[PDB]
């Protein structure tokens, strides 16, 4: 039920009239601005004729204002567990050799652990010093080795796809409502031009977009959907985030393969003469999935899953940062039609006084056909023009007081027959 | 239980013996290192009479290994939970003008939150655009001011003090018994030594101390014991670690006071228009606690809190790490008199061969008072001496075999006699 949230009159140097004895026409031939509709709503055109009572009204309702993620970077993750092998050897047995322990390699398996095979899996090799001596089992007194080898195992037979969004594709759909009362949608982009009955659309600012876009970063979970991530995307492994552990596919996640990458050090050990304990703390990215799972807020748009062929969009849900360049070409219209009476009701009026951008007066406006609802206060001074349809719809402009306390009668109708109504308000001084 | 795990033999270096007249008296003169007993059992010195029954021991038992922690630098933390409050305002309206917002500083409490007033709580600012026009109740078509003032509140009424340890204090508790069988107690530090009847002991080499001690710290819970940490200390709050919220007492965690100090960012927001949500992440540090709560093992060593006293000890497992001095002062021992036979079971056979150290052969051992267990096990080659022990003792001595398996076949024969034995065993 709302109709014009945004409302101006066409500029009269875009507006020519001549009437033929009673029956007048105008033609509009130039450009007009307006803000686009917040989402749902419409921004609006006044036609005025030459006669106070000649109005007509072009009506652009914003449908949908959509961003489509194109996607940029992107990797797998999943859960994984470690599971470690140990076998202690005293010094100066097998590679216990004297300095052999302390300079272990990562990449080197221990000869401790060649009845393990082949491996293609992420995986690495300690050596820890342990206690020597006939107290610990050993003839030499000096440091005994506990050799370990580690490899890393999905934990989950399922994996995620964390990316980016390098941008976001702008779809402003419309549904335009001629003069003439004729209905039709169209869609625009940021670049986008329509023709049109009446001469053609286009955004001439387009400032739709995703504020704080490079704090984002998205989940797919195959065949589940899709959730967001407050944080921005990382292209480098860092141990306690998202992505510490990552793979080039989902298969390479699941196996835990090799030729995945991780963070350092993400591994503990807990070396205890004969025991030992591997353990770890790695982010959860089921958890993290879960937490951002779509549909979800950030700022003024909602991010859901495309329906569809599947990729993350966002929707405005209140203002849109759009101006419709409307190009009248030599386009005309008429003022045909039997008024018919319409019931109207004060809703708000809101903004500041003796300011350029006004306050902005709200009626609930109720009819059975198309017209113009036309109030006036008790002096003239104000005049309030707003659409009639068949139905109700909230139809609002901007009004121009210089008082903060407002209290205005105004009489108003659609047929002439008219009824009282009262708009007051707080309005605010700036500076 | 377990007895001697090292044993020596005096070096006939040091020994001088002879026979004036009805007996055989030994002098011992010099010094001689051991190697410490593992914790429990005991380093032992065989001295050798001038006949084969004419045997003496010295046996030192290591009671305990124990390193002390003096504590370093501390901090107190605990459980954080934010509270905001937020308000919008259009743009040119109240503090919302270009280009303050994007500006905004943390210190600064916004206009809006008057009706807070005083506080000496943890607190922050924030001040996030967000959609202005109509369609977001705005005249004005720029970014409107979600302005936010928020506090940290502690939710739970209990603290928890993280501390380091700068230093180890090493003690090491034998307990001695000397050739002619009276026992006593002695405390050696790292640089110490102590007196006896024949001479003293001291601790030549001493290793006992936490290797990669740099990567360990700890938690006190009031009135309910200390927990092992298994990272650095850290004197930088760092978000994503214990202490990233950190204070300087149980009271001021509990206050969530504003004297505690804190990593940056900690707190995150989704501004909504006029909705907000604000939360943290903050490791916890009671499940920190909980995790490493003592007795923990780390390594060879058991940490602990202090028995007899407040704070933390670690208490060595196995072997000690730790060489003993002995000096003799010219000290004399005689042998008399008999001594009876004993249960002497086999247990194992552990080294190298060919080697310094070689094998090590351990036999159970049940006897009358006090003896020694000699063994006509291959003779013209080898031997075997343990003390002989009232009640249940263990008894290890070093063996050099140069042969891989080994199956030998020994008559032991402190008695001497009446009893046979049999030691089997490979490297
Ligand atoms: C003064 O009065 C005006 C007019 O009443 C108020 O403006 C209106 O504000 C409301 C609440 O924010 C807006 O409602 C939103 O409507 C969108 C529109 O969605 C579309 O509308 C149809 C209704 O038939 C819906 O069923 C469809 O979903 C469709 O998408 C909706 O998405 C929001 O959830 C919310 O309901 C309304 O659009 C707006 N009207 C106009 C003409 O702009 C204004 O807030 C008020 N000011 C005050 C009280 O200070
Ligand atoms: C060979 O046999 C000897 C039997 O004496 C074994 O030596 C013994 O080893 C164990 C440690 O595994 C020790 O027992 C322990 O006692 C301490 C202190 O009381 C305690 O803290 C431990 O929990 C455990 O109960 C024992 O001290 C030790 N004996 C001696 C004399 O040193 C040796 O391990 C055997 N080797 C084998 C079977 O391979
Ligand atoms: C281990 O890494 C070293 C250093 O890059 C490399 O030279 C070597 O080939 C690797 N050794 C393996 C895989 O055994
Ligand atoms: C807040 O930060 C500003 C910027 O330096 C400073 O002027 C002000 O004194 C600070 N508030 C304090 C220290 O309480």
């Amino acid at each position: 039920d709302p109709g014009c949230s945004e409302l101006i009159q066409a500029s009269s140097r875009i507006t020519t009239c001549s009437t033929e004895g009673v029956n007048t026409k105008c033609r509009l031939s130039g450009t007009a601005l307006i803000r686009a509709g917040s989402v749902g709503a419409e921004a609006c055109l006044m036609l005025k004729g030459v006669k106070e009572d000649q109005t007509k009204f072009l009506k652009i309702k914003t449908v949908s204002s959509e961003l489509s993620c194109r996607e940029g970077q992107s990797y797998w993750t999943g859960s994984f567990s470690p599971k470690c092998l140990s076998s202690r050897r005293c010094h100066l047995v097998g590679e216990c050799h004297v300095n052999r322990c302390l300079s272990w390699r990562d990449n080197e398996t221990s000869a401790e652990f060649s009845f393990v095979g082949e491996s293609t899996t992420m995986r690495e090799n300690k050596c820890f010093e342990q206690c020597g001596g006939w107290g610990c089992g050993c003839f030499n007194v000096n440091p005994s080795c506990l050799f370990v080898h580690t490899y890393l195992q999905s934990v989950r037979k399922e994996a995620l796809r964390v990316f980016n969004c390098i941008d976001w594709v702008h779809k402003l759909t419309l549904e335009i409502t001629d003069f003439d009362g004729s209905v039709s949608t169209i869609d625009l982009g940021a670049s986008s031009s329509r023709f049109t009955n009446w001469g053609s659309v286009s955004l001439s600012l387009d400032a739709e977009g995703i504020s704080g876009s490079n704090s984002f970063s998205f989940i797919e979970s195959p065949g589940k959907g899709y959730a967001i991530v407050d944080e921005p995307f990382s292209e480098i492994p860092r141990q306690g985030f998202l992505g510490e552990i990552r793979c080039n596919s989902e298969s390479s996640v699941l196996s835990a393969h090799e030729s995945c990458l991780r963070a350092p050090n993400l591994i503990s050990y807990k070396p205890m003469i004969d025991q030992l304990e591997c353990t770890t703390n790695l982010i959860d990215p089921f958890v993290v999935f879960e937490r951002g799972s779509l549909p979800q807020t950030r700022n003024d748009k909602t991010f859901a899953a495309s329906k569809g062929n599947r990729g993350v969009q966002a929707f405005s849900k209140g203002s849109v940062q759009a101006d419709l360049t409307l190009m009248f070409d030599n386009f005309e219209v008429d003022f045909v039609g039997a008024a018919v009476s319409c019931d109207a009701a004060f809703l708000n009026l809101t903004g500041c006084y003796s300011c350029n951008a006004g306050a902005r007066v709200c009626l609930s406006i109720t009819s059975t056909g198309t017209g113009s609802l036309s109030a006036h206060n008790k002096d003239g001074s104000l005049h309030i023009v707003l659409p009639s349809e068949n139905g109700t719809k909230d139809q609002c402009q901007i009004l121009h007081f210089t008082v903060p306390e407002v209290e205005e009668e105004f009489m108003y109708s659609c047929d002439g027959d008219e009824r009282p109504l009262l708009v007051k308000g707080t309005l605010i001084a700036i500076d």
